[PDB]
């Protein structure tokens, strides 16, 4: 049958008589069409009609299946492996010449961008009453947290993104620090991502702030300005009892990046500083453990070593240290009246994770609908997480290996937040994997581009829908209903592989059971 379409989308290819080979129920033969949006199959031959609808941009890669030379029954055919831990495969009849169409078809809109053409997020011409892009302010953002105040202060020194271009045009440093001073620690911080405010406790003023590795290369070259900084930082608390710098990454990866050029705060730089490392790595070994637990996951699980396999991919253990270094920096921050300073590498991937894991358990705020959409609109989308580079929108290269699941981690470990303390948050599994699916499709404008600025060239608000748009219209669908019986806004998950559980409403939710 027809695929119900979007107000902008439209078919650009339909084939009669393919089948879909179910891993589940076997081959199935319908009919297969392909939008600017989606790729939909349909059959009338089940009772009710099955039916497949994928958005295209979960598509990595489209491989011919079978050839000149092949014979056996559904032997010549497509196959898409998806982000959405799955594949697709389907057979064609060499004689119905529909193979080669729907294969140059899949690739030109499952990769636009790599085709000179737009992603679908600028077709979708949908309206919503709620507008999501006006949803997150930072200046009002801040005024939330009592900012700014005596002891932190707003900038414009990046309102043209000229002292750090990866960062939000407002930015809040210490009272007493200077703007000359900051575009000197912006020369010691890598990519200019200078030390800046996420969050501030309420009560205590204990701060966290984010930023990136300091550039002290293989010669310890210091930065009187940086460390002044940080010192800065330390005399705006109270309980002043030094200040506790955690380096997202392995010991022995930040000592390698001092030979590159980076490292971290020493102890002699540093003196009222204590730095902890927390052993999250890199996303070359993110994107590889979820590769691995793809193969174990699907399509059919091995039940007698599932358990053995699962450890195999690590995949529970990365979730582990990335929610157990979160705890440790909201403790650090509550209990110990202590304020925090988070980075590591580029501080926009592993950094992004451990702030707003932290922020999450800390302020009840973001634990709402709106809140939640703040955070990731402040602390990933702002702040610059790369996800056009990450999840590589529209784009063809399937083997770029900048593309790695961090934000996929996150909304992981959120999820683990969510089954712990199930009346904790307003919003449920299912605002959860929307959010996910969404990541991938490119039918909204939120998480296309690699930072603020760009998003602001691109003129984003104007020419795409912000997912929010859609979410907060339709709040019953998203809204959890144990909500609001949480008197203690605090949280403190337990970051083990005896309480963290995998995923199965999202790695494993394609088998019909």
């Amino acid at each position: 049958e027809e695929p119900p379409l979007l107000p902008g989308e439209n078919i650009k290819d339909m084939a009669k008589d393919v089948t879909y080979i179910c891993p589940f129920t076997g081959a199935v033969r319908g009919t297969l069409t392909v939008t600017n949006y989606r790729l939909y199959f349909k059959s009338m031959e089940r009772d009710p009609p099955f039916v497949l609808d994928a958005s295209l941009g979960v598509i990595n890669r489209v491989e011919k299946i079978g050839g000149a030379s092949s014979r056996g029954e559904n032997s010549y055919g497509l196959e898409t492996v998806c982000k959405d831990i799955r594949n697709l495969r389907f057979a064609h009849k060499p004689e119905g010449r529909t193979r080669r169409s729907i294969f140059e078809n899949l690739m030109k809109y499952a990769f636009p961008v790599s085709n000179n053409l737009p992603l679908f997020a600028f077709e979708y011409k949908e309206v919503f009453p709620e507008n999501g892009w006006k949803l997150y302010d930072p200046l009002l953002e801040y005024r939330r947290q009592g900012i700014p105040n005596e002891s932190w202060r707003i900038t414009k020194i990046n309102e043209r993104y000229e002292l750090c271009d990866t960062y939000p045009a407002l930015l809040v440093v210490p009272a007493n620090i200077p703007d000359e001073e900051l575009k000197r620690v912006a020369s010691f911080r890598s990519r200019g991502r200078i030390p800046v405010l996420s969050w501030i406790h309420p009560e205590s003023q204990a701060t966290i702030t984010r930023c990136s590795q300091p550039m002290v290369g293989v010669s310890g070259k210091r930065s009187k300005e940086d460390e002044k900084y940080l010192q800065a930082i330390m005399d705006s608390n109270a309980q002043s009892h030094k200040i506790f710098i955690f380096d997202a990454r392995p010991s022995v990866n930040a000592v390698a990046n001092k030979a590159k050029g980076g490292g971290y705060e020493s102890e002699d730089a540093y003196q009222n500083a204590e730095l902890v490392f927390l052993d999250i790595h890199n996303i070359h070994v993110m994107r590889e453990s979820l590769r691995k637990l793809k193969e174990i996951v699907y399509p059919n699980i091995e039940e007698t070593h599932w358990l053995s396999n699962l450890e195999s991919t690590h995949w529970l253990e990365h979730i582990k240290l990335i929610l157990a270094g979160a705890l440790r920096i909201a403790d650090k921050v509550e209990s110990g009246k202590t304020s925090v300073v988070v980075h590591s590498s580029d501080g926009w991937d592993r950094t992004a994770q451990l702030t707003s894991l932290a922020m999450l358990m800390l302020d009840g705020y973001y634990r709402t609908i709106r809140g939640f959409e703040v955070l990731v609109e402040k602390e990933w989308l702002s702040f610059g997480h790369r996800f056009q580079l990450r999840v590589g929108h529209g784009d063809k290269n399937h083997a770029d290996a900048d593309r790695s699941p961090v934000f996929l981690q996150f909304i992981d470990c959120v999820w683990q937040m969510t089954r712990q303390f199930p009346t904790a948050f307003e919003f449920n599994e299912y605002f959860l994997i929307t959010i996910l699916d969404h990541l991938y499709s490119c039918l909204f404008g939120t998480f296309l581009c690699n930072s603020e600025q760009q998003r602001g060239k691109e003129n984003l608000p104007k020419r795409t829908v912000s997912l929010w748009s859609y979410i907060n219209s339709q709040l019953e669908d998203f809204t959890n209903p144990l909500y609001g019986s949480y008197s203690n806004h605090v949280l403190y998950p337990v970051a083990s592989m005896r309480h963290l559980e995998l995923w199965v409403g999202y790695y494993i939710r394609w088998n019909p059971r």
